[PDB]
Formats: structure tokens, sequence, C-alpha cells
């Protein structure tokens, strides 16, 4: 009719469907967030090597030829020929969309990937992918140039050590703007990654300039937290830490209050952050917020000056991190922003609900410190309510 | 624990990986989210052929068994066996992930859908789909049980229409706890769709109670922003708008503030809303503040006045419709919920920044009345942020 023959459906085949449409796999190409999100893919992967008990080193490299490699320690990527496809395993993952070794508890019982496309997206919007796993007694390599495999992965010497290491040179025909790697931005990630996974020893090295880092914290969340205040001011002594695993879910949470004004709350699931929270926000401000009034309420602080107290008021100056294990998680989008497994909510509620409210009891010092920066800012909102008549 | 081998990889086939993990496609399973989305793949792609000038009408019909059908009157999904999948056009888009006309400007110069995946998707988490295509003097219909093929499409009579009709059920292994569509959250977005679309006639029936609609509003965004602004109250009789097409990229701007003190601005990228905004929410931000704030210093205002004027004190009360339409538009999700295509927020921004400065301008008495509740805003912003801070 008007163009729209038969012959105007175009197919995209392997990769192709990536490069063509990187949003919707990588997110945003431009803003230099969706160039990161390509060395966060391979290291996630190598985390999850950790999560299953295999991988204790991480090195993340920035070359000066603009490319990272993260090699890891662990079991390496399968290289004998798919039983299905015909080609090194190796090969198949890296070249095709919803592959992979996480479609179920077997190899992975907790891991971050699922989605089974994560290094085939980064290979895809790569100029060049170098593959190198040792497994089996063997040392394997392999050349992808935007997701094309140069030639079939090769056995290329012997080794007794295990692991896997991708390098690549991302596609420049992908991302704009933002096209050069930025050292602090992976360093933040494998900072918090290490408090997410102490006994792996996570090196940063940049061969621009030689600066280099080596996370190794085993303090866990709670330090961490304590890392996220140390330019700031918290409140009270006790950081209110618990970890629990109930109905197949783990949930961790530590957190504490400063006297700044604002909200902090780094949500992950299966050690892959939520910028857009998801269900486990949802539990935990919900949670924190019944907890909250509840004690005000029963001790008679919310009476005293007659504060409304809302979540707002509550997160105000509160640094918090929420770590949830998930068997079989649920995201939104490729990029695993929001988390929407409905039953980590009331899994993150409960928990909060319990365990806060034992807190603050247990904790009267900082409960009252705490309140009393509820109220205030319970206070203060109001006043400036009322001033906006009283202009 | 140390179960790796090439079989641990799994490939999943057809749409089986959508099934697997439905939320990096349709969002969120639990909570409605993605429930109604699923209605939204399907209209959209008739938008697509009311953007593109073929389809005048579009019935969308709740059924009492809970499923859903999109009727258009458009040119008809091709029915041609493509050239390379052997197989029905038709068939090759419902089952096949990437396989669609949106790859180039051929069949559609602008359009929302861009993936090649919106309705196969929505195929393969639907338990059933019934396809009929009127294309070319006969009538095509062909029926899916979980995205897969009951028969090949078959011509099952003559016509003198061109249309598809997608009648679909949610497959309730997919979608759990919100399974039953909402009139109300259908109404919303075919109203705004019918605003967005002049010359579309956009129904919609409830087979469960018998409500009906019937978009056809012709007033354009304006006709929206006087519609959002109803309930409310405007308080100039002006609403600033502008339609241009520079560099490639339309951008059309309709704006109104109300005595109010929330901030409305919808965005739209080829008709396809983002609920998180974007690189055209950025421009729009961007040159809204600058305007004003430029406005209200060469008209001295704030010589006397003595205020810094934020944007978001000047997005007070304030009620806008951005809608761009770019030639090949760039979200970082399946959803498209944000619009990264960096080049909309210089286009948006440049545009905006011109029109609004003339607006204010040719406006006098709108301009006036505006800045008088800037004003108004960001000094309540200064006296409530003094009793704010004064406990
Ligand atoms: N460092 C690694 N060590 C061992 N196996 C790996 C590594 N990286 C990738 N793999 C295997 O190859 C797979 C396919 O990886 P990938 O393409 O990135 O998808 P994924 O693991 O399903 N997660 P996601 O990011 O959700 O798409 C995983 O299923 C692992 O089994
Ligand atoms: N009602 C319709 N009328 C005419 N053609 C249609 C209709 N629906 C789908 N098609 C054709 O089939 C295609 C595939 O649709 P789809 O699977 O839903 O992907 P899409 O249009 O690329 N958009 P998206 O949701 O971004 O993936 C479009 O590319 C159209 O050419």
């Amino acid at each position: 009719s008007n163009s729209s023959d038969s012959s105007s459906i175009k197919v995209l085949k392997g990769l192709d469907a990536v490069r063509k449409r990187p949003g919707m796999y990588i997110g945003d190409t431009d803003d230099g967030t969706g160039l990161h999100h390509m060395v966060f893919e391979v290291v996630d992967n190598a985390i999850d090597e950790a999560l299953a008990g295999h991988c204790k080193e991480i090195i993340v490299t920035i070359h000066a030829d603009n490319s990272v490699s993260v090699q890891d320690d662990g079991r390496g990527i399968p290289t004998g020929i798919h039983p299905e496809e015909g080609v090194s395993a190796a090969e198949v993952i890296m070249t095709v969309l919803h592959a992979g070794g996480k479609f179920d508890d077997n190899s992975y019982k907790v891991s971050g990937g699922l989605h089974g496309v994560g290094v085939s997206v980064v290979n895809a919007l790569s100029q060049k992918l170098e593959l190198v796993i040792q497994r089996e007694g063997k040392i394997h390599r392999q050349i992808y140039e935007h997701g094309v495999p140069q030639a079939p992965l090769a056995v290329t010497g012997e080794t007794e050590k295990t692991g896997t290491m991708v390098r690549f040179w991302p596609s420049l025909e992908t991302f704009t703007n933002v096209t050069e790697f930025e050292y602090e931005i992976l360093a933040k990630r494998l900072r918090e990654l290490s408090f997410l996974d102490s006994g792996v020893s996570i090196r940063l090295r940049d061969k621009r300039d030689g600066k280099e880092d080596h996370f190794h914290y085993e303090g866990g969340i709670k330090a961490f937290v304590e890392y996220l205040n140390k330019n700031k001011t918290p409140i009270h002594p006790n950081i209110f830490y618990f970890s629990t695993e109930k109905d197949g879910i783990g949930v961790e949470v530590a957190l504490q209050w400063n006297d700044g004004f604002q909200e902090n709350i780094y949500c992950f699931t299966n050690n892959i952050p939520q910028r857009d929270g998801g269900t486990h926000l949802a539990g935990f401000r919900a949670a924190m917020t019944r907890t909250l009034n509840a004690y005000m309420d029963k001790e008679g602080y919310s009476k005293k000056a007659k504060v409304s107290a809302t979540g707002d008021d509550a997160r105000e100056g509160l640094i918090a991190v929420v770590s949830v294990k998930v068997p079989d998680p649920k995201f939104s989008s490729q990029t695993k922003d929001k988390l929407v497994s409905s039953e980590v909510k009331s899994a993150v509620e409960q928990q909060m609900n319990e365990l806060l409210a034992e807190y603050l009891l247990e904790n009267p010092t900082d409960a009252k410190i705490v309140v009393g920066k509820i109220i205030d800012a319970a206070r203060a909102r109001e006043a400036a309510r009322r001033a906006r008549e009283m202009t």
C-alpha cells in the first residue's frame, strides 16, 4: 500500500538489534551511564561467580587504548561445544541474546544475572572484545569485532588457573558525548561491591595515569554505612543493622541518621543496585514510616508535640543500605534499575517492622535523638507551611 | 557449586525469553502496570498507522472475559509471506522479537514503535491472541496460544476495508494480582491520545458494564492543556503554543499556569509518554527557567524584589504538554519511560527559548500575571525558608 509490503518488515538477527536499539539494552548511550554499564555488565557476572563461592579476586583495568578488562578467578565461561548450538558455549553466550547459565539455580543459586543478554550486549556494542577463559586446564582465547567472532574459540595454552577475562573497546558508533571511561565512576560501584562481598578482592587499575585501588573492605554493609557517613555527621551512635533470611528471601539492612536533610537509601538486589528503587524500597519506606510513627505514638512524642510525622520527615538525613537476596528477581528493564518482584516488598517490610521496632526499644538514646530529628522536621515542615500564608 | 558445563548454558528460543523474563519487556507483571501496557503496546501500533496518515478510527474494547481488542482502520499488518522467513509477514511480526517496519522510515516516517517487539511481546505473554487483518480485499485470521500459531494466517473472507484487530487474553501464568483491566487507566491514555492525534476517532467500549467513550478532540495539545486545567484555575487567558520542526525534530509545546502549586508536565515522543521524562523534559525545564528569569531581569522585576527565582518555583502551578516528534528515538527501557536522545534536549530548549521569549513579549498581561505568580512563589520560598530553618 504505502511501502507496507511484507518486505517492509525487517528482521534483525544476532546482535544487530542491540546495535540498532542499544537503549532498551544498555540504557543511556549518551550521558555516559550506559558506557559505564558496559564495564558493570561484565563485573556483575564476575561478582556472580563470587556469590557462588568461586571468584575471590576481580581486577578491572582501564587501558591506555580506551578499553577495560575484567578479570576474575571463577570457574570460567563454559568452553565446550554447545549440545544444541554447535559452537563453544563461550561463543554462544557472546553472540546470542537470552543465552546463559542463569535461567535456573543450577549454576548460580542467587545472582544479579538473569537475562542471558548482559555480556552479549557489551559484545554487540563493542568495536572489539577479547575473551580469555581459563578452565579445565586450558587457556582459551577469542577475539570479536562488533559481536562477530573472528575465529572459533581457541585453546591457546595450558593452565591450572580458572577464570574469565573480557576486554572490550566500546563502539563510538553507539556511545556519544561521554566516550572515555572515568575512574571514579568505576571506583564507586566497585567499592560498594567490595562492601557487599567481603572476601572478594577487587582491584581497580588505570593504565592511563597509573592510578589504582584495591577494595577489600571486610566490614560489610555496616562499614558501608559508616563510609557513606564519613564526610557527614551521624546523630546517633548505633547503626541499625539486621540480616534475615525468610521464605527464601534474604534482606540485609544497615542504616543511620545524620544531621543533614538529604535522604539516601542505596537499594540492591543480588548485588545489583536499583537507581529506581522498587519493591524493596517500597517495603522499606512503608515499614520505617509505620515503625517510626508507631514509636512516637506509643511513646507519646506525637502527643507531646502534636506532630504529624511523615515518611519524608523520617527519611531526612537517612543513610541506609538495603540489600536483598532474591532467588528469581524481576526487573522492569535490562539495566536492573527498579526491582519489580512483588513478594520482596513484604519480605523487607516484615523484617523492618519487627527488627526496627526492636532497635528503637533496645536503643533508647538513639531512638530519642532520631525521634527528635523527626519531630523537628515535622515542625520546620509545617512551620514553612504556615509561613506560606504568613508571607 | 561446580555446575558449569556447556549444557549449563540455556538458549531461550522464540518468545520463551519474554515469558521467562517478562519484566525487561513489559515491566511490572503484578501491579497492573505491565497488564495495561499490553494494551498500550497494541494501541501504539495503531497510533503509528494514524501518525502515518492511514488510520482514522481505533476502537479498543475491554471484553467481559477480561481480554482486550484493538481495532484500527489502517493499512493492516502485511500478510504477504516474508522473503526470508518463509511465513506470513503477520506471523513474523507476531512471533519474532526485533521484526517490524520501524527500523527505517519507509512505512512510517515517524512512529512511537521502533523496537520490533511490542506486539510480539504481547502475544508472547498472552495465553491466546486472535489476529484479524483486513488487507487488500481479503480478511485474514490467525490464532495463537502463548505465542504459537494454531494454524498459519488464513484468508477467511472478502473485504472492502483495511485494518488490524488484535484481541488478546493475557496469560495468568505471567500476570498476577492485578489481572482485570481498569477502564480509567485506558480512558486516560486514549483521551490524551485523542488530543495528540486530531482526526483519529478513539473509541473505548467496556463489555463488562456497557461503559463507553469516544474521544475525538481537535484542539490539539492546546485543548489538552485546557482539559488538564478545567479542574483547576488557569491564571491567564493565553496558553503558550508552538509547533516547529527544525533539524529534523518536531517539537510542540503548550503550557498554562493555574493558581495552584503543583507541576504537571506531560512529555511524549512520537505520542509515547515518558513517565521518567528525559531529554525533552531537560530542555524544557532549562529553557523555561532561563526565559522567565531573563524576562524578570530585563523587565526589572528582580531589581525590585531581590530574589533568584529558581525553576522549581517557576514551575509551580504549571501545566504543560511537550510533544516531540523524532525520527530515530532512543529510550533506556523497552517500555519507553525516558527519552535519552540528546539531540532532542537542544531542540526543545532552543525552540522554547525563542518562542517563550517572544510569548512574554507578545503577551504582556499574561507575562506580568505569571511573573506575579513566580514572584510570590520565590518570595514564599524564602518566607517558608525562614521558618523552616528557624525551628
Ligand atoms: N565471568 C564469568 N564467569 C563465568 N561465567 C560467565 C561469566 N560471564 C558470563 N558467564 C556465563 O555466561 C552467561 C551469559 O552471560 P550474560 O550474557 O551476560 O547473561 P546473564 O548471566 O544471564 N545476566 P544479565 O546481565 O541479566 O543478562 C551467564 O549465564 C554465565 O553462566
Ligand atoms: N495495527 C497495525 N497496523 C499496521 N501494521 C501493524 C500493526 N501492528 C503492527 N504492525 C507492523 O508490524 C510491526 C511490528 O510491531 P511490533 O512487534 O509491535 O514492533 P514495533 O512497531 O517495531 N514497535 P515497539 O513496541 O517499539 O517494539 C510494526 O513494525 C508495523 O509495521
